[PDB]
């Protein structure tokens, strides 16, 4: 079968969402973009209390948190503009992740994401250094260029570095979500290359249900599909049997958020992204007023679950 991939998403792509996407059928889960300049300052810490592997910064902040459940399916995405810094980050996390990715599509310090697309010499140096320096499969996620000839020249050069696969968001650096995705440009890339092409940019316009994923993969002639917004809205998008009610989904998300001591502002943010219109509901208002993880659980009838879980984690700490 073809792969269902959770696209890298800043704030959204923390451990609870990654595990929840795996539960609903995602084959591969990408973590949020993490900046090389922050990751190079981190220490690998085994967390016995949570059964996690943490990457802790000198200010005691956990930058990246992973667990054995996602070890063979998690792809680490880094933000970098430097080959040596990229390799130093790859060497830090390689034993705990299944793959290493470089962000080359972010329009949002500079020199990273979409800014890299105008510097193919730097892309070449970063990717070749990573491929030779890690035993893990190396990938990159890109945006398309103003010209198809220039887009094709770039992907051919990227392929020559020895990367495992390329994720193509069929939008130009300047194009916003309202602009349609270019299926034909992903198809032109998929036809041209020998390596797997991961199609991306189909949420809402093409992907609203599970069956839409294979339709998008067929439209772009891609090896697999990477989903961002549709999974952010409802992680049960990956489930073959159909969408689960958001009530059900939010329950499972909060349980993981508590079990893996997720920061309450991050739990709140991800729930707000799922709710959207449902934020105006009494529950959405209680979520908005919530100032702790306990208060989030209270808004969702998980106060007892919170108490039992945190007391069991306080005992082993
Ligand atoms: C909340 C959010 C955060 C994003 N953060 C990242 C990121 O960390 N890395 C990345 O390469 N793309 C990032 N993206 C872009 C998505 O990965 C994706 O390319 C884009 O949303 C198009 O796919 P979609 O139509 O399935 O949403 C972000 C998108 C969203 C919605
Ligand atoms: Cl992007
Ligand atoms: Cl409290």
């Amino acid at each position: 079968h073809h792969h269902l991939i959770l696209a890298p998403m800043v704030r959204v792509g923390t451990l609870p969402m990654r595990l929840l996407a795996l539960d609903y059928g995602a084959d591969i889960v990408y973590c949020e973009e993490l900046i090389d300049l922050k990751m190079i300052q981190c220490k690998r810490v085994v967390n016995e209390v949570l059964s996690t592997v943490d990457f802790v910064a000198p200010d005691d902040r956990v930058v990246f948190r992973t667990c054995e459940r996602e070890q063979n399916r998690v792809v680490f995405q880094m933000g970098t503009s430097d080959a040596e810094r990229a390799l130093a980050v790859a060497r830090l996390v390689e034993n705990d992740v299944a793959g290493i990715d470089v962000n080359m599509g972010c329009p949002k310090k500079g020199g990273m994401g979409a800014a890299l697309l105008s510097d193919p010499d730097k892309i070449e140096k970063i990717l070749s250094t990573l491929v030779k320096g890690t035993r893990r499969p190396v990938t990159c996620k890109i945006r398309i260029l103003p010209s198809l000839e220039d887009t094709l020249s770039l992907v051919k050069r990227i392929e020559r570095t020895g990367i495992a696969a390329i994720a193509v968001h069929g939008r130009k650096r300047e194009e916003r979500p309202q602009h349609p995705v270019s299926c034909e440009v992903i198809k032109a890339i998929a036809d041209t290359l020998s390596i797997p092409v991961i199609a991306n940019g189909g949420s809402h316009d093409h992907i609203q249900q599970y069956s839409d994923i294979e339709d998008f993969r067929q439209a772009t002639a891609a090896s697999s599909v990477m989903v961002a917004r549709a999974a952010m809205w409802n992680p049960s998008i990956f489930l073959k049997e159909g969408l689960r009610p958001l009530e059900e989904v939010m329950q499972k998300y909060i349980r993981y958020a508590v079990q893996y001591d997720n920061h309450y502002t991050n739990t709140k943010y991800c729930l707000c992204q799922m709710l959207r219109e449902q934020l105006k509901s009494p529950q959405g208002r209680l979520l908005h007023a919530a100032q702790s993880s306990r208060e989030i659980c209270e808004a969702f009838g998980l106060g007892a679950f919170y108490e039992e879980t945190t007391q069991e984690l306080d005992a082993q700490q």
